[PDB]
């Protein structure tokens, strides 16, 4: 009856440092992910160089069959899943040429729909005192605000399903591929929107685990981790992906029976309005 933790893109930046403090303050093992082996066993090596004995899974969360295996590697080691941090996403670079409709379908692929594929295969083996911690980012904020004030009601309300979220994000995507997303109320960041997406799927599914796991005292909540020294953010960001995985860590990691935070967007360890 060991108690298992995992981290999706985990080999680097933020993901890396949750990584390194689950090791530290997680009791039980903790299993680092990465789509690329290689990359995975490096930073599995780099840790045990640290004095820390992480396991590793490949996974890729674009890849169906790489999320299903992984799946079935739990179910076989574990019986489930205690701890599920979803960090892995992408950004294209601020004026990268790619054209907008492409970064459009690809970021919204992995940030939002390969998250979303996650959840759906790792969401039932959560057990009893199971914590969902989903990074999102503050540009969800930014990008909310940005949308149509009929946009905003959908995105913001209490009663939107997840397949009403989904038709909403693939309009996003097909919108700016028909040179629309401007005229039918869309900001102009890709990634915000996709961001939007993981702020608001994570509040539906908590909706979901209080219908139909009452009882179960698992929490699952959004968070920012600042803006952090990262490939992704770059060299100016002002925290170390060790500050950057403190409100994760955090999220992942609330005292059993804990009643919240529960399907919030949680930064600097604080409820931010939505
Ligand atoms: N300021 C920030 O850095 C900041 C702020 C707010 C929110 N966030 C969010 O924080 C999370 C971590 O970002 P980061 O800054 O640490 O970026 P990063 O250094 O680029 O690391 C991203 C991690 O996600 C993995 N990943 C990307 N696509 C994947 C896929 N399809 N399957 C599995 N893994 C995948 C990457 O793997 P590869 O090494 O193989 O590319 C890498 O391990 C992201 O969700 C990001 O949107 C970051
Ligand atoms: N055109 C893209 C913009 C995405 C974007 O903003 N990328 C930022 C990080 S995501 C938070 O804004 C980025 O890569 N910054 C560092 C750099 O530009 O070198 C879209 O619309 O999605
Ligand atoms: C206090 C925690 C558990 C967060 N922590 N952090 C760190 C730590 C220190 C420096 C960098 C880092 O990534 C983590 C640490 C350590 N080296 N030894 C013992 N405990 C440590
Ligand atoms: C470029 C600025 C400084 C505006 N930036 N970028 C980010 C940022 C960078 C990479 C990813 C992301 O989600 C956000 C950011 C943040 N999280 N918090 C505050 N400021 C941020």
């Amino acid at each position: 009856g060991i108690h298992v933790a995992l981290v999706t893109g985990g080999n680097k930046g933020i993901g890396l440092a949750i990584v390194r403090d689950l090791c530290r303050l997680f009791s039980g093992d903790v299993v680092l992910t990465a789509r690329d082996v290689t990359r995975g066993q490096a930073a599995v090596q780099q840790l045990q160089a640290e004095g820390l004995s992480p396991r590793f899974h490949q996974l890729d969360i674009d890849d169906l069959q790489s999320i299903r295996a992984l799946r079935d590697f739990l179910r076989k080691e574990y019986g489930g899943l205690d701890v599920l941090v979803n960090n892995a996403g992408i950004a294209f670079k601020v004026a990268d040429p790619t054209p907008f409709h492409i970064q459009a379908e690809v970021t919204m692929k992995t940030n939002f729909f390969g998250t979303r594929d996650v959840c759906t295969e790792l969401l039932p083996l959560i057990k009893p005192q199971g914590r969902v911690v989903n990074v999102s980012s503050i540009m969800s904020v930014r990008a909310l605000k940005s949308c149509s004030p009929e946009l905003q009601q959908k995105f913001r309300s209490e009663t939107i399903t997840e397949e009403e979220l989904v038709g909403l994000m693939n309009k996003f995507v097909e919108d700016t591929k028909k040179g629309v997303h401007q005229k039918e109320g869309w900001p102009s960041s890709a990634y915000g929107v996709t961001k939007i997406g993981v702020t608001v799927l994570s509040r539906i599914h908590a909706r979901k685990l209080s219908e139909q796991r009452k009882g179960d005292k698992i929490l699952l909540n959004a968070c920012c981790p600042g803006w952090v020294r990262t490939d992704m953010a770059g060299p100016k960001a002002t925290k170390s992906p060790e500050e950057g995985a403190e409100t994760p860590v955090y999220l992942a990691l609330l005292p059993p029976d804990a009643e919240g935070p529960h399907g919030q967007f949680v930064s600097e360890k604080r409820v931010e309005q939505w």
